[PDB]
């Protein structure tokens, strides 16, 4: 019993953090086979930063220019490339502690874990989420950068995310290992606002689910509603639109409650309207919307 | 920018679990250099849990009984001894995977990382903290017992956790690495009720001060108060008494912040006598408590 915002463990992503310098600027690498995958921006000064020519400033970096570290050794840099805002930098060494792996582009809503990381040293883990806004709200200090986000599936990380940037704001922007932004954002010290941080409806249900499931039930009422209803409702609150396609999702919690996904729609309904009265439910006093119907199957059941 | 509930990464630990079995009950080992520790409950049947004589149960036991396996290996096991609440199993081969470790006993208030394994296998990492009756509010199904909980310096593991039991409540009970229970609770399936759950003053007066370094400063008002003041205040709504020594603790956040540590807790004065108004502090609608102020420190500076 018990539910806790609950990160993959870190180690098979750990194997795989090195430390890129260019010049003077050091974030983060990730060491797979033999390419280490950074964010382009570590060729660019800060003065570089406010309006980039990537493939300009590129012309004037060499192999030799990119240093790479894992732990205490150096790797040998025997060739680079740019993709979207990613370098590849080709390294003759193969990364021993490559991991089965592929590159995934997650759709907001989904979560993974992130590994901080400085000069390329893992410094803790935590879990995040796509925003619908395609933020994140993580927890990056300078050097962060080139850290990332992943899944696993047993013993295959599918790596989603890596550390670009901080908005104006303090939320986070970056890529997808193939160097593509998720959402509007451009590596480039900009004016960049993000639009309305919505909450990922679906996944607050899967909570409300994993709240009975671990014995909180207070919040359950006598209601239901449709998802004509309970999406006038949501859009009031700035909650997503739930979809059919999301109440499948939700079967499998359904199912193993008994309780109907439109009933528990009605009891969100119901707490959107109400509030939590002082009252908290998994010992939060809002509706956490960062776990995945798959996430709260996944801790509920077990899976290693 | 940002705060997160950070775990460390998890991989040194990882690389010490391993899957203990006897007759019927399988549950995590935790291995380093040649000795294997688990819940000595390992040996009980269900029906054995009710009024359990270990010594008794233990007799019946030999080397051979105890089966070890790390990853799809086995290990022989040459030695056992009972300590405390723990096995120790003496195996033939050193773990290669052990990292520099230590043994604590942590004081309520202080948090850890906990890995979430079954099987041996590694499911997931979250921070805990030591509640001040001794529980603690874990994620832990049927198979979890000998998960541990640690903290890492540097390259150092201090495990100070391993788990052995849910309380009727739900909420969690284990040892030390000693076999010494935290708080009064026996590794018997019978009444154990926790006391008050306070909370932990120190740890809530630390992540004010996370939030104003990150921004969210609406709760700083125009007031101070006494330690003799603040903690009638912290009686009233089951907070531990903040001593000299945790205004010690928080100095390092009170310079950084140039907020007087006891004008922080004339704002948390305000936030317990008013509540949060249905407003935020970095992303909680309640005040947290398993930040101490050394996470803080370690999280705002960006510690490897
Ligand atoms: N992609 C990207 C990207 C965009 C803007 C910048 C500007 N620098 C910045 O925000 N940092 C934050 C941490 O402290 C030092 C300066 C850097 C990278
Ligand atoms: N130390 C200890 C200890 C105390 C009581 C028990 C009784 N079993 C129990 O609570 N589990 C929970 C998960 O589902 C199956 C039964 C076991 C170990």
């Amino acid at each position: 019993s018990g539910f806790r915002k609950m990160a993959f463990p870190s180690g098979k992503v750990e194997g795989c953090m090195v430390q890129v310098t260019c010049g003077t600027t050091t974030l983060n690498g990730l060491w797979l086979d033999d390419v280490v995958y950074c964010p382009r921006h570590v060729i660019c000064t800060s003065e570089d930063m406010l309006n980039p020519n990537y493939e300009d400033l590129l012309i004037r970096k060499s192999n030799h220019n990119f240093l790479v570290q894992a732990g205490n050794v150096q790797l040998r840099v025997i060739g680079h490339s740019m993709q979207n805002c990613v370098l590849k930098l080709k390294v003759d060494t193969a990364n021993p502690k490559t991991p089965k792996y592929k590159f995934v582009r997650i759709q907001p809503g989904q979560t993974f874990s992130v590994l901080a990381c400085y000069n390329g040293s893992p410094s803790g883990v935590y879990q995040c989420a796509m925003r619908p806004n395609f933020t994140i709200k993580g927890s990056f200090l300078n050097g962060s950068c080139g850290s990332v986000g992943f899944n696993i599936d047993y013993d295959c990380v599918s790596f989603c995310y890596m550390h670009h940037m901080e908005l104006p704001t303090g939320v986070h922007a970056g890529t997808d290992l193939e160097g593509n932004f998720y959402g509007p954002f451009v590596d480039r010290q900009t004016a960049q606002a993000a639009g309305t941080d919505t909450t990922i409806t679906v996944n607050v249900l899967a909570w409300l689910y994993a709240a009975v499931i671990n014995g909180d039930r207070w919040f359950l009422n006598r209601f239901t509603t449709t998802l004509n209803d309970f999406n006038l409702v949501a859009m009031k609150y700035n909650y997503e639109p739930l979809t059919q396609d999301h109440v499948d999702i939700l079967g499998p919690l359904s199912a193993q409650t008994g309780i109907a996904v439109l009933d528990m729609c009605a009891s969100l309904k119901e707490l959107l309207q109400n509030g939590m009265n002082g009252r908290t439910i998994l010992g939060s006093a809002l509706l956490e919307d960062e776990f995945t119907p798959f996430d709260v199957v996944r801790q509920c059941s077990g899976v290693t």
